[PDB]
């Protein structure tokens, strides 16, 4: 169900951040898998754009980072 | 780095699954972790037909099951 949270074409970066860490707390992530989700998931289900940006930024960008990146 | 871990076109789901698990054992990826990349990166980055067959199996599929759909 993670699977299914992908930032929207038009979707603020900020906003596809909350509907997937509100995801993962349903879920009761642990803080190990919401690190490891954070360098992955999020990423890999970013919109085109912001998925690009973020690949160039690379593995061990920070959230704070991401964020900076795709805004 | 689990995220260029990616199927090829003409790769075996078999040997794609080899490589996905060889980079969390160097990435030292706990049970809980793999569990989670299980159901949902080693879907995400398997080619065009697997992830296909994989998103109809649905989350909570093991392994097992994962490897009987993309044969």
């Amino acid at each position: 169900s993670i699977l299914d949270i992908r930032q929207g074409p038009k979707e603020p970066f900020r906003d596809y951040v909350d509907r997937f860490y509100k995801t993962l707390r349903a879920e009761q992530a642990s803080q190990e898998v919401k690190n490891w989700m954070t360098e992955t998931l999020l990423v890999q289900n970013a919109n085109p754009d912001c998925k690009t940006i973020l690949k160039a930024l690379g593995p061990g960008a920070t959230l704070e980072e991401m964020m900076t990146a795709c805004q």
